[PDB]
């Protein structure tokens, strides 16, 4: 395996020598010496490994990786087998079941099948100390994942950006709405899910927008 997918590396490596990025690398490495940090190193960039950057169709922006054992694996909201879907993911699946008629809970939480179809599952912050939500916030990841969003904004067209909750909404504020589609609603966490997420119908809406972009739809059941 490689640490960072080749097509993504080609377009993002201009970030790597910037002071903030070297500092970020140093910070994460130091944290790993003294704490358990999630996801493990070979999974921090899973979101670069599942499809070619040119093949991205949909971008779902999250905030912090899961901070419990075995949960985070580098795709926002996803958990590898045999880990049970956490509450936010159960809510995503519940919305899918009402939005997409044929969708049924797949019995696992691994969203790799969406990532392979060009659904970029990007958290703003890409590492977290075990059991400490937001522990790696404002350490340099935000600038890097801003560069990812900016690259897609300027180098692709007709994407659908799904911004769930206030942090993702802030992070997507500069998306060119002449060039790309943007949908916004509440975060799927239990505390926020009934403030817009349930009933948002983002999955069917995304496929209709992809059709307007002249692109084939996502099969949300392909998991
Ligand atoms: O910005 C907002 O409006 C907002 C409002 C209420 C709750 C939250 C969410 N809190 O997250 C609860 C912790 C569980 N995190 C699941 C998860 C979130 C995520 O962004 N990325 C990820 O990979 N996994 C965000
Ligand atoms: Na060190």
């Amino acid at each position: 395996m490689e640490f960072f997918g080749e097509s993504w590396k080609k377009h993002l490596s201009g970030e790597f020598g910037k002071p903030y990025f070297i500092k970020l690398m140093g910070f994460v490495a130091e944290e790993r010496k003294h704490y358990t940090v999630y996801p493990p190193p070979h999974q921090v960039f899973t979101w670069t490994q599942m499809c070619d950057i040119k093949d991205v169709k949909v971008v779902i922006l999250g905030q912090d990786p899961y901070h419990g054992p075995n949960q985070a694996h580098g795709l926002c909201f996803s958990v590898q087998r045999p880990v049970p879907p956490p509450p936010s993911l159960e809510n995503i699946y519940k919305e899918l079941s009402t939005d997409i008629e044929d969708f049924v809970h797949p019995g696992h939480g691994d969203l790799s099948g969406w990532a392979k179809q060009g659904v970029l599952l990007l958290n703003a912050v890409l590492t977290v100390r075990a059991h400490q939500a937001n522990s790696h916030k404002e350490r340099g990841w935000e600038q890097f994942t801003d560069a990812v969003v900016s690259w897609l904004n300027q180098n692709s067209n007709g994407l659908v950006f799904l911004l769930w909750g206030s942090y993702a909404q802030k992070k997507g504020s500069a998306i060119d709405r002449k060039r790309h589609h943007v949908l916004q609603t509440a975060h799927p966490s239990p505390l926020s899910v009934y403030r817009g997420f349930f009933g948002c119908r983002h999955f069917s809406k995304t496929n209709e927008l992809l059709q307007k972009s002249g692109k084939k739809p996502i099969d949300w059941k392909e998991l």
